[PDB]
């Protein structure tokens, strides 16, 4: 028996359709194959069962993240759930609905849902639709917070190794661009440009920019990137074997080359994939590219031998 269930508030996006509400009311969730959600109260409840329902989810297998080392770093929105599980049948109440880790964050520090979280066992539900159950909610806190570090620390090496600008100016190729990485528009007009940022934004800019929405702009951009990497044969497999921050050098190599450019350090990738760091350090240090952007490529490279932030540390937050 899930306990404090009806408990505290949920925190979601999606808002479905002096009331009915007492009745249960079950839908499929928009985007997403195998995520029926049940609202009594009008709160979002998961269900799972072994055998077959017409308003229950079939079963579903753990992920193999590592709940003490691993993080959710790179995932765009994560679900969070609260429950009881016994053989066949599962029940978890919907603490947060495809939110970000931020937000997720700060959703389970209010005390209110303190009490639901300390009596339930808490589980996190993938946009893969792979979970990963946790002992605590103290242990998911740090998971969470280790994953967040991460998505402020890659903004950061970039904005080190790249450059961060807040005003409109033009690409080594003549077009419009913002932030670190941000094109606005391939046009030549400067209107065009001010009008495309302003839509991104919502604000009137006048062609500049806060940090804050440079990192916004950013994270959009780190995820065009992944999406990227795991479309591509070459650099899926080095991808998906590297840990979060050596992922981060990866990123950080795409961003500055291309897809492309990065498929094509064939032995470097391969001796990456197979975890010899020093290997794969000595021979990217052999490239034009180390050449050329020195200091940025000792510090990537820094990054892939060590799995640390070692390079950029005393840079931080600057």
């Amino acid at each position: 028996v899930p306990a404090f269930l009806f408990s505290g508030s949920t925190l979601s996006s999606y808002r479905p359709n002096s009331i009915t509400i007492a009745l249960p009311h079950y839908v499929d969730l928009p985007g997403r194959s195998n995520f029926k959600l049940m609202y009594i109260m009008g709160f979002p409840i998961d269900t799972e069962m072994e055998k077959d329902s017409e308003y229950s989810n079939k079963i579903r297998q753990e992920s193999k993240i590592s709940k003490t080392e691993g993080t959710v770093s790179y995932e765009q929105k994560i679900t969070v759930e609260t429950g009881q599980e016994k053989d066949g049948v599962k029940v978890y109440r919907v603490m947060v609905l495809e939110g970000t880790i931020a937000e997720s964050i700060e959703h389970l520090d209010k005390k209110e849902n303190e009490d639901i979280l300390n009596n339930n066992r808490n589980r996190i539900v993938l946009a893969d639709n792979t979970v990963i159950n946790f002992d605590n909610i103290s242990q998911l806190k740090e998971f969470l917070r280790r994953s967040v570090n991460i998505v402020v620390n890659i903004f950061e090496m970039l904005r080190i190794d790249e450059g961060l600008r807040l005003k409109i100016y033009k690409d080594t190729e003549g077009y419009y661009t913002i932030g670190i990485g941000h094109l606005l528009t391939k046009s030549p007009s400067l209107n065009a440009a001010k009008s495309e940022l302003d839509k991104a934004i919502g604000r009137n800019t006048n062609g500049v920019i806060t940090k804050d929405e440079a990192e916004k702009l950013f994270n959009q951009d780190v995820d065009a990137a992944v999406r990227g990497i795991l479309r591509n044969a070459k650099l899926k497999p080095v991808y998906d074997s590297l840990d979060a921050v050596r992922r981060a050098a990866l990123i950080n190599m795409v961003f500055q080359m291309g897809e492309t450019g990065v498929a094509g350090f064939t032995n470097s990738l391969r001796m990456l994939q197979q975890k010899r760091w020093d290997e794969a350090a000595v021979n990217l240090a052999k490239s034009r590219w180390y050449n050329q952007t020195p200091n940025r490529a000792k510090r990537v490279i820094t990054t892939f031998r060590t799995g640390t932030w070692d390079a950029y540390k005393n840079l931080f937050e600057h």
